[PDB]
């Protein structure tokens, strides 16, 4: 198994970069909007403690330069909404996608374009961590570089970027300015919590075991939701929810393996250890596989 | 932080297209006015346990071959063979043609793979080229025809077809002039793949990599002779070290202050050792599809 993005063209289509003062982040341009992360408008002594609404209302239109490739696109009207700057320009994109703008889980994943100067650079997989935070591959200059997936022809973003932690994972918004976890987009100490294993991926992973012929860890047993995620929690485990159980309907029903019989296999596995065997050539379970990734590769 | 990063896909994927003979539907490269596809989608189920592809072309006309771009069908006005790809000329330019070359790769580099089914794109993802001239990609059945590419600039540079999979689950095909890598064959049966080796370069680049994020356990305070490594390197199925990637790694030494031949000296230890059930950068193994260059453009 491979970690796959989506093809990243629909989303190249919309990247731009805005700019003020000597401050370049990237935006992201749909219809006649382009939307980026707020602190644009902050110098590097806003940034220490940023007051974002007295730093706007000193802003105009024509103090932002917002560019594709290098043709400024003309700025017609700004607003804030939370930690998003939203700049309405007088083009409208011709390259928009069907698209929306969704909150994603942790254990969801999503394709990250990392761009800088409103140039895409690659594009990779990431998961939401159950700490909110990704682990991300950015350097300075992607803020506001996004992530999404792609069902049928709509592109749905879920991530801008902001944020690079002590221990080099990342933090960022949805596309209406919230922030994932408690972050918040000021030039402040700040860290990531204790992270967990995601359970539903390693479940899904079981699963994608199953479907390639790699069953040894099996068991005559089940168990229930409850009994379950208490194990799990004192594993350093999330604690699955209904939704995790219905998001592995597709594989329990290809399988014949009902959801709580492979919690079960998980659980000896988490008591008892791999005792030097290995699942799909690895001695290591992956958690950054969902049900989703799982069905998209096997079949 | 580190990822394995693919080239962003977006001029690749206004090239990709669906051709269809007969039952068999693949996908084809469009360039200007050309469409490149897998030579294979002439095959019957029975020409593809023997096919003889002069033979099997010659009697097909240009009506045979059904091109689409989108809800678009491409009108083909010429076709011809290229070892083991199909050249199919149609009527019109593809206006999202990018700059581009066709380039064979060797193996160790790296490159990017847009998976393609019924010519629509669906996901995108790096390999490396085997030593043994497979890649372990994630193809399933319509792949073919998929490419994969470097972008350079705005420069395409176009050095997969994607072709077979092989019994062991690793991919086989051939670059944009129809020239499989390695000693595989496009008909329907068995083949193996060479022994293959590990990318002794990229492992080391990699290893750089976990450095340059504070992953250090694996570090000594010896070190080694290039020969000496090398020894150690083809006993354990490595590639040998040369001087030419020695140099390469050389902005990764500087900008660790570990000399190269210390972290030789590192992955020797490793080699003879195993990793005592620690993890490098997550993985329980030795990573080689990192190139030098991928580690830099990464981590600079
Ligand atoms: C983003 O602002 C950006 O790319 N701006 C472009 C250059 C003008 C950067 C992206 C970061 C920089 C390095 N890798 C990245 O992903 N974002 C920031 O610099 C953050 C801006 C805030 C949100 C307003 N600041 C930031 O991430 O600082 C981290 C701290 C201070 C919150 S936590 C910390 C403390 C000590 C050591 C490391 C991290
Ligand atoms: C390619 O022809 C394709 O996608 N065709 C579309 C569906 C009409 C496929 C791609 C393969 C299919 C499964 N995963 C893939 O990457 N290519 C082929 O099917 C090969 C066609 C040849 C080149 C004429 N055939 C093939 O790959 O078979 C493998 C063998 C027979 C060379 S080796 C083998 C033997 C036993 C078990 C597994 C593999």
């Amino acid at each position: 198994f491979r970690k796959m993005a989506f093809p990243s063209g629909k989303v190249e289509g919309c990247m731009v970069q805005v700019t003020c003062g000597t401050t370049t982040l990237n935006g992201l341009w749909l219809d006649d909007v382009v939307y980026c992360p707020r602190h644009v408008i902050c110098t590097s002594e806003d940034m220490l403690n940023p007051n974002y609404e007295d730093l706007l209302i000193r802003k105009s239109n024509h103090n932002f330069l917002v560019q594709a490739g290098n043709v400024q696109l003309r700025v017609i009207g700004h607003s804030m909404q939370n930690c998003v700057l939203k700049l309405k320009v007088d083009t409208a994109n011709p390259k928009t996608p069907k698209y929306k703008f969704v909150r994603i889980q942790p254990g969801q994943t999503f394709s990250v374009l990392a761009c800088y100067n409103g140039s895409p650079s690659g594009v990779y997989q990431c998961a939401m961590r159950p700490n909110f935070t990704i682990k991300g591959s950015f350097l300075n200059g992607s803020c506001g570089s996004v992530g999404f997936n792609i069902d049928y022809d709509c592109v749905s973003f879920c991530y801008m970027h902001h944020m690079e932690l002590p221990t080099g994972v990342h933090a960022g918004t949805d596309l209406e300015g919230n922030f994932y976890g408690p972050f918040v987009d000021r030039q402040t100490a700040q860290a990531a919590g204790t992270d967990t294993t995601i359970t539903v991926n390693v479940l899904a992973w079981l699963y994608a075991a199953v479907i390639n012929g790699d069953r040894w860890f099996l068991n005559r047993f089940t168990t229930t939701l409850n009994d379950f995620n208490l194990v799990a929690m004192k594993y350093n485990y999330e604690p699955l929810t209904q939704d995790h159980v219905d998001i592995l309907g597709p594989l329990s029903a290809q399988t014949g393996i009902a959801v709580l019989d492979m919690c079960a296999s998980l659980k000896e596995l988490l008591q008892n250890g791999m005792n030097g065997r290995t699942i799909l050539g690895s001695a290591l379970l992956e958690d950054e596989f969902t049900p989703f990734d799982v069905v998209r590769q096997c079949s």
